[PDB]
């Protein structure tokens, strides 16, 4: 029925390519046009700690995968699955006759091992995985029969086909029973014995270091690692080597239309460059037939990507972020200065600052004039749109701005004009950055010559990662700039909306902290963050698609009245590229990690014309 690649053919050891698939593999619909078989897909990777860029080109190969728009999940390695009407229960009916890539059955096993062995598993993981996880609590996975598993949670868990079309979610398909049960002392009763040969004092070391995880570098290190990846490693991504090389997997479980086992493309070969530059120097000469991950957000590079197209053989394409802003100021409400707590807490303050602030001026110096002003709120594409939480106190309005400052009683100037408080002193906000984020520390830059016309000043304090997130979780700062997810990603990533990630909700780390401890630690948040707090809660564990939109919308509009954050920017266009010989690339397809871009289109229908 099947036909398969020429590379595989002249394989006379493979079994026949009817009994390599599943009896149903999956049928995979082109981007543009039915392909044909062969080459070589050349592509980059910065340094040797970049191993998300094999997963974001390959992808995750999970239960189920996003549609080209996002907007929802389909079955993916799952061939259906099925809901209970209160949301608790899923289950996944497996593809018959599927195999990894050593030959061996693909089936429910494999499943339930890596769920209840691997990821359940408190020495593998004393925290769980939160992709599996519905209000901290986590599931009961079941086999049903040789096809099909059964995924039971205590509360109902609407979101959970999503999540498992993102790149944390693929464990339940990332570890193949029989290889791995070597390394697990519920199987293998000498384990203890492959300690000391592997270099390791418990079995959980040894099962990351030989059958991984979604980020570990492990997972692209070993050729002997089974998986169900459309290509596999052939030359591993060693902690100093200078290239790796993929090459299809002969027992991978899709079709096209026409019957061809997919990938089209034999080969990908991953360039390992030290230096951000040397990459664009290449990319922009055509010597890789994708990028679409590193080059896209350094904007200093587009002119002379547009411009070497023809040259280097290549199209540039634009993606649309899913980051509601690229840099946006994290007020910090619980700030230790407690003259400038008083203000910092007041709407109309960090209004205020927000009408002091030329957008404009900060797109044309910082940003070449690609980005554009925007808040914290999702796209008008996106069905969490908030027209307030998106758009407003957007356009410069200095004159407001001071009204407002001198309404709220800071009128009395210093010697050399600032403003300060009625106790005495500046009005001074000192602002985090990481120094190695030029268009941020740039930003600040600008913003602290627009807020010196309202006669407040801002302290840039700049460092390195560590410094930057220590002081963070200390509570020692006032401003936080980063980026505000939620463009497109606004309930796989609410943490400027509601204080619930514990490193990057900086409206305040202690509010946060203080949500996840049930109370116990941290500092008590105000009524309105309490209460968007106890929505979210609602929201995660909602009975149905309405009641979800309702409550999440709710915790926005709340959001929106508080303006709690202040965007600059949303993100310019992503630049990216590929040959002009590639063909079925989706042009129009978002970037951003909840989606493993460029991997979202479907790499194992790119071909070369």
């Amino acid at each position: 029925a099947f036909t398969q690649a020429p590379m595989l053919e002249q394989n006379k050891q493979l079994p026949p390519v009817d009994q390599r698939l599943p009896e149903k593999p999956l049928v995979i619909k082109p981007i543009a046009s039915n392909g044909v078989y062969g080459g070589t897909l050349r592509t980059v990777m910065r340094g040797n700690a970049d191993g998300n860029g094999i997963l974001r080109t390959i992808g995750p190969q999970g239960l189920t995968h996003w549609t080209q728009d996002i907007q929802t999940v389909e079955p993916y390695v799952a061939e259906s699955y099925t809901v209970s009407p209160d949301a608790m229960e899923y289950t996944f009916k497996l593809r018959k006759g599927m195999k990894w890539s050593d030959g061996t059955p693909f089936t429910a096993d494999d499943i339930v091992f890596a769920m209840n062995d691997v990821v359940l598993n408190k020495e593998m993981f004393p925290q769980t995985p939160s992709a599996y996880l519905v209000g901290g609590k986590a599931p009961k996975v079941s086999k049903v029969d040789d096809y099909t598993v059964k995924f039971e949670f205590p509360a109902a868990n609407l979101s959970f086909p999503e999540t498992l079309a993102t790149p944390l979610g693929q464990h339940p398909t990332l570890y193949q029973k029989k290889y791995c049960s070597q390394f697990h002392p519920a199987y293998n009763k000498n384990v203890q014995a492959e300690f000391t040969k592997a270099n390791v004092k418990d079995w959980p070391s040894l099962m990351r270091a030989k059958c991984s995880d979604i980020e570990l570098p492990s997972r692209w290190s070993s050729t002997e690692r089974p998986s169900i990846d459309p290509w596999l490693i052939k030359e591993p991504y060693g902690g100093a080597v200078t290239r790796v090389v993929m090459e299809r997997n002969p027992f991978y479980w899709q079709v096209d239309p026409t019957g061809k086992q997919l990938p089209y493309v034999d080969r990908i070969q991953y360039a390992v460059v030290s230096d951000l530059q040397a990459i664009i120097l290449a990319a922009t000469n055509g010597q890789y037939d994708i990028e679409a991950r590193l080059l896209g957000s350094d904007v200093t590079s587009r002119p002379l990507m547009l411009k070497n197209q023809q040259k280097g053989g290549y199209k540039v394409f634009g993606q649309t972020s899913a980051n509601a802003n690229a840099a946006g100021l994290w007020l910090n409400q619980t700030t230790k200065n407690e003259k400038l707590r008083k203000y910092m807490t007041q709407h109309d303050f960090r209004q205020a600052l927000s009408l002091a602030m030329d957008r404009d001026e900060i797109n044309k110096v910082a940003w070449l004039g690609q980005a554009a002003p925007w808040q914290s709120g999702p796209f008008k594409e996106s069905k969490w749109y908030n027209e307030k939480l998106a758009t407003q106190y957007l356009k410069l309005d200095l004159a407001q701005a001071n009204q407002i400052l001198d309404r709220l009683g800071l009128t009395k100037r210093d010697s050399d004009g600032y403003r300060t408080y009625p106790d005495g002193g500046r009005v001074s906000l000192d602002a985090i950055v990481m120094i190695d984020r030029q268009a941020m520390v740039q930003t600040l830059e600008l913003i602290r010559r627009q807020w010196q016309k309202a006669g407040v000043e801002l302290v840039i304090k700049g460092s390195e990662r560590s410094l930057f997130y220590n002081r963070a979780t200390a509570n020692d700062y006032d401003i936080s700039i980063d980026v505000f997810p939620g463009g497109l990603d606004a309930t796989l990533n609410p943490r400027a909306y509601v204080a619930v990630h514990p490193l990057e909700s900086r409206m305040s780390l202690e509010w946060a902290k203080w949500y996840l401890s049930g109370g116990k630690q941290g500092i008590e948040p105000n009524e309105s963050m309490k209460k968007r707090m106890a929505l979210y809660d609602q929201f995660v564990a909602a009975k149905t698609q309405s009641q979800a939109l309702s409550l999440f919308k709710q915790i926005l509009q709340i959001s929106a009245d508080e303006f709690e954050v202040i965007g600059t920017v949303r993100p310019a266009v992503i630049s990216s590229l590929h040959s002009l010989k590639l063909q079925n690339v989706n042009e129009k397809m978002p970037f951003g990690w909840p989606y493993a871009t460029p991997s979202l289109s479907l790499p194992q229908q790119w071909y070369f014309s």
